């Protein structure tokens, strides 16, 4: 079975050296990705248990890409079927597809193993700004002119029927109040918002709906993206995919979602609290399912007893009351609004906010770094936030990642150099997560797997 | 003047242009004898959406609601006095809701402060006319509407089917009508509204066909973006006829069954031999057994020729679909061989017997000529008028109140018929399809 | 011989059978000759040829049909005018502006003449409002913009030259023209604003062509007209023009100009429209100074200075005009945001009965007029007009002209200043050549 | 007031940061100059003033700014004309005009000289000229994806009389009353009345897209305003890529009379049409005016047949004084051009497939051994010959009536050409037609015709 797909929404305007590009990169050792990626779009909204399964359902599908003097086709040899309606590919997932040839092939292509696009120095913290506003535009994802109203929604691949109820609600009241969704893509609560937010616009009648999709490489291709997305990007990596994450927001709503969640907090409070952005505006709101609250209960009193009373100023947290989130959101617009016109920044793409170099890096969770890192509450706070997550980020991947128990087990804990004060709280706000069974522990007890010296 | 709580709604959709005269009928009418109904109405268009069964979730939890038709110079504003809270958001009124409020006030209000329709030439122009008041009739648009027949109450795995075919209709760029209620005129449209976002397809058009009788204690269901409202279920059943390039039947109760005898009476008019209107009968596996009874039932009183008009689908939802979809150019080349419209079907011959709106009185109720001698496209008739009234003994005030002075529709005719028609309608009560769950139903007929 | 068949187009479209039986009944009725008329006159929209009369006399065997087909009308052409197609396919103006005859002639005068009263006040207004609903030619929400344009159909080329002038400053301020339609005045504002609104990429170009059906049964709609609306007599395309406006300007336009500024003045100063927002301007080259000037010394004399409360004079100054009109939008909406009143129909304007009527010169119904400066301003306005179509009318038209020589002259009953005055204005008609003969038809 | 902002329209409107800090930066460049001059004329655009080299002498204390915002770019105009202005704001069709200068003088330079370090020793010149056309007309956003053809370009004098512009006019009329777009080089003349007419009968048809392009380069423009009727303006780094855009998004020609340049003109399409490679392209090509232009046309008709070989003939049509045939011939053609578009998979907005020989995409220095080094016999194959007879008329032309070639014509005496005896009395009985029709001003009386065989 063989099939040749033209481009929808993207990929339908390529200069001829463009397609020899695409074709060249097309036979590279990236076309395994390449592959992957184009299979889980194809396999979107397909029900399934486990993903990773479906996906090797298919292991006779490939894919090539045709030059034409017009441009680009698609080949697919042997597509899921449940993606063509009496013979013609359907068009969500036919966008989709080009989407995959445009980020991976294009973009991501030119990038990894050797930047080739002239000029970019990936190590330069504004060139990487500039990279992720030419990825967005690129993708046609950043209107002109368009008033804001883009709600980044944040929260777990994996979440029980509760959460997903209340979190599909929120994106129901969001939609109802002609707000749009763009969260990571996958299943979970990064999908229930936008089912929600996607029967409020029918009720508003609201036709320009955007449920932006995400997300990067290694995660696509493996997971289908949810069947709302119908604006699907794909970043080069995670400290890309959270600076867009951000820029493009207007406002943010974390649901729960494990440790990650802490992670996700300190990340934007460590840019949230930067003193030099200290008059941006950006809505940040923690909501979850009545039984939910203890778990943003230990989250806040770590937040506030390490950062301080203060870090309350950013973030406010909403326990069951789906209507009051959206509410809150709808009415922060028209503030965003004013304060990009107040700086003259883009209505579609924040530029004032300062996102520090260290937070465009990866960190490596080496005892090296866990040493380096000034855990004192003397600091900085948006530095201490950023090192606090730094460390948070090691302690659970020393417990719960074979990379990372591999090195606890060969060098021993890590040696942190910090406040026992501060290091105590944490200790709380790791057991807390332990003992509400959001953190799963190999084995039994919690280890900590640190030690307060040099 | 009591503490309230108060709206203006601007119109939207409709009554956005009227003239003078035009607002000073509307705001005659509406404080005429009608206003109950008009009240009425314009409650259930208000609680569209919410979960709780109806007429114990309507009247009685908003006593306090009133409706008021605001005159301005411009034209009409309606004043809701306390309306259910869930229709606003932020204090505005939901879009979808706020259009089905026009809708109403154009057909309940303005449709009859304009109201011989006793001939059926006046009866089809009144029609026509309803529809292209609604603008439901577009210019050019090539064939695409699928008229869905079916029980308002189902089970969860007769809803999930007709999702599944709705789904599949809308993965073809079809669209739906319905009879606007819950259940399986639901279902239909929710699958076809994720197909047509599957196929980014931009025009969805839901037509929720319903009558003052029936939306006044049915609100229509949320996917409805296009309410009408004809002025009886004779005219109901002749807007869904002539709008239909293509029509579906799920399981139902009477409702349906009054559907189906009706389309029957027309399609075996010999008059209409050379129509193209594709029938087609489905429901998931567990419903083989319904339509072997509903089939036999019919061949029994129509005659094996029945089975010339209409096809029995067992749980294939993508190829009821296929099969409407590849339709859609024959209707087409159709209604081109007959000089038809592609939006109204004027050529269809729709007999008086099935025009003509019937009284479900016990007095007509028992003079129904109900037997085999009779040509098939009479009997076919009054078959049609024995489930209308059965419908109305059920669900409409009109029908209640005759039973409960006048005791149960005494139904009379060919022995080997009335049994066929007790079985039938015991095996509606036996799979509760007469009533929505939440006590047991007691017959309005009997039959003998 | 040469037949073709034409779908409806932005009308007429959507038809029961019922009304499609009506449309062909109608065209065969003695109905006929008007409706193939004022077909052949659209269908010769835009011809380069000098006499009117002379174009529309050498197509003897063209006709006109209405058909059924696809349950819906076409219309059968025969022998058409060739300049009407392009390779044989009909062109889309065309084409709209013939379905808009049809619509108006066939479908609303045909079917005027059930609980219909015409001699009723409000049935008149709400009879316009409804031809013009039904033209879709009423925007439901549209911001104020629509400038109508008044003068003459026969001007020389100052004077049309200054009238595109004001076009296109009225183009380049995203303003829409109304006009009766023709040539001439009705013409240049038209283009001159489509060259203005090219420069500033406004794509909702409106220039609705407002006429009546003894007008266009021999006067082909300009080229430039894309919305052709015929009111069923000139009374109701008065009344349409006042009320779809949002300002006005009046040009140049003989004698008749007078009986237009009467009419709205007569409006304009009724006491209940006091609060109305209508803004009048009139204007016309360095040239038409003079004709201005006696017009308005024969308005402030016999109305009062009040009567410049109502309109402003601009001689050759087109920027300026359409300045003013740009800045008055702003204002018409509040005004109609404040009474409640529609954006695309002003309902509030008062237009007394009088005015929605006919008036027949004959010297019974001149004798009746009350020509007193003791008369209501706005009674004596209405009456000061009809006395203009009369004097004039027995000084030009045969048919007063006949009158005055075999019935006596019109001997009025007025104030010897009030007619004093009106002679003033004739006799400087007549000596600025503006009004081509002066004997004066009265008596007091 | 004598300084105003004004924000983009039609393009520049989504720009980076990096992109917005290079485009201030060529502002302040040597090209300002060129820059500012450019937009004068834009803003100009409209003007009734006989010389418009007077015209923009009258402005000499305008001067233009590029501004610097968070979001992106906005142009400071010092003592602009009033005239492009209404009520203070700018009239929206100049402020489009504004941003393509501001696109196409600063950004698509900046573009260029932005290369890689390591580039493909493999690539043709000639086929990075063609794909920058492409990707200068695709930055336009000149190309629609899908559409059917229907643009016809049109060629002729830029000074012309009453009776050719009325001509040319009509023909625009027919054109337009077929829904066939326009695209000319945007100055006066023949340039714009085809447009003007069309623009009339758009509106008789309700055919509510009009494109009008005007494709210029930096030399033109910076001296000639834009025509009013161009509402997209596009300005090509030089006149060989001008050329070569007209040819590519060309779906038909008109050659209206244009002085002896007309014959350059007819030449270069030759030298295209003949070539061997584009035998199975389709691409009508007509030659119109006046009926006093038969004259005209029978001499190029004559140098063309008698040099190139009847054959020419089987790639251009002359019609005179038949307007409705012109766009007649043209909508009929439209239907063949797309289906030949469809055969070879090429772009409907974008002929990719058409050969068009390196030397024709390479600027002529007319010096005495370039004119020396041309090969100017039949027995040549016929599309070098047309190239050749091209490179031929310009430089005996501009010695007979350029300055710069009447001066070296004196210093170094007369074109010393190569060439049958035939051929070189072919071209002067061209000349002398062209000269005796007065089609044709020679400083002096007497045309003394400056070259001589070898
Ligand atoms: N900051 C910002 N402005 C945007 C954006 N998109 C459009 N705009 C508009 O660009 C205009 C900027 O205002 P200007 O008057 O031209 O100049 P400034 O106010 O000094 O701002 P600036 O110096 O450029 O940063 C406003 O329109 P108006 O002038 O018509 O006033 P309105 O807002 O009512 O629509 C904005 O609405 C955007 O993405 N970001
Ligand atoms: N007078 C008038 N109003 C019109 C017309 N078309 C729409 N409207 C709108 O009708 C709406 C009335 O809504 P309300 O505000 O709730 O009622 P009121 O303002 O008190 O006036 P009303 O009682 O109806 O006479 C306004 O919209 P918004 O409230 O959202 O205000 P906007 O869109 O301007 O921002 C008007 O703008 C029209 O042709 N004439
Ligand atoms: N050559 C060309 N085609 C274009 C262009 N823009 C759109 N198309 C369409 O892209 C589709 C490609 O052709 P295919 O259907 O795939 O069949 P092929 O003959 O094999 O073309 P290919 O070999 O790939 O070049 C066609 O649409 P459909 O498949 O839907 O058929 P339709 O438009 O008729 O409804 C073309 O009409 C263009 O600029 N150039
Ligand atoms: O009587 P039932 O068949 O159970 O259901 C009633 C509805 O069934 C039909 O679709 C009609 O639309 C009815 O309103
Ligand atoms: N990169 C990333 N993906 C997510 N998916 C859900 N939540 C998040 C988040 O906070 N960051
Ligand atoms: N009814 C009417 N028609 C006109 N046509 C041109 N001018 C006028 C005018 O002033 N009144
Ligand atoms: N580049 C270019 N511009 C023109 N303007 C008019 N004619 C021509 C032509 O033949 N080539």
């Amino acid at each position: 079975a063989i099939t040749h797909i033209s481009p929808l929404g993207s990929m339908d305007m390529l200069s001829q050296l463009e397609v020899d590009m695409l074709k060249r990169t097309a036979s590279s050792d990236l076309y395994q990705l390449f592959r992957n990626c184009s299979l889980a779009v194809l396999n979107s909204g397909s029900l399934t248990d486990n993903s990773k399964e479906l996906l090797s359902r298919f292991e006779n599908f490939d894919i090539n890409v045709l030059r034409r003097e017009r441009g680009v086709k698609l080949e697919l040899i042997n597509p899921p079927e449940e993606a063509f309606v009496d013979g013609r590919i359907i068009r969500a997932l036919q966008a989709n597809l080009f989407a995959v040839l445009r980020d991976i092939l294009f973009v991501y292509g030119q990038i990894h193993n050797t930047v080739r696009f002239p000029n970019l120095n990936l190590d330069n913290s504004v060139h990487i700004t500039n990279l992720v506003f030419s990825i967005l535009r690129n993708a046609r994802a950043l209107h002109v002119g368009e008033a804001p109203n883009m709600v980044v929604c944040w929260g777990g691949h994996s979440i029980n029927e509760n959460e997903y109820l209340y979190a599909r609600r929120v994106g129901n009241q969001l939609g109802l109040r002609e707000l749009n969704i763009c969260t990571g893509c996958g299943p979970g609560a990064m999908e229930a918002p936008m089912k929600g937010a996607a029967v409020g616009h029918a009720q508003q009648r609201y036709k320009d709906s955007r449920f932006i999709g995400m997300t990067e490489p290694s995660i696509i291709a493996a997971e289908p993206p949810n069947p709302l997305v119908n604006e699907l990007i794909i970043m080069p990596d995670i400290e890309k995919r959270l600076e867009a994450f951000v820029r493009i927001a207007h406002g943010i709503i974390i649901f729960p979602g494990g440790v990650g969640t802490a992670e996700e907090l300190l990340y934007l409070l460590g840019i949230l609290m930067n003193p030099a952005n200290k008059d941006q505006v950006l809505p940040l709101i923690l909501t979850g399912p009545k039984e939910s609250a203890d778990y943003f209960r230990v989250l806040d009193e770590f937040v506030v007893h390490t950062l301080g009373e203060n870090a309350r100023r950013h973030y406010r947290i909403i326990i069951d009351d789906a209507a009051e989130v959206a509410r809150q959101m709808k009415k922060s617009m028209p503030l965003v609004k004013e304060n990009r016109r107040d700086t003259g920044d883009a209505y579609s793409f924040n530029w004032s906010m300062r996102i520090a170099p260290d937070l465009q890096m990866p960190f490596e969770p080496s005892h090296e770094n866990m040493a380096n890192l000034k855990l004192y509450p003397d600091q900085p706070v948006e530095v201490l936030a950023a090192d606090l997550r730094r460390a948070f980020s090691g302690i659970v991947a020393g417990n719960v990642k074979e990379v990372g128990i591999r090195a606890i087990e060969e060098f021993g804990p890590y040696k942190i150099n910090g406040d026992k004060e501060i290091m105590r709280r944490m200790d709380d706000l790791l057991q807390g997560f332990v003992a509400q069974h959001r953190m799963k522990l190999p084995g039994s007890a919690y280890i900590p797997c640190y030690e307060i010296c040099t």
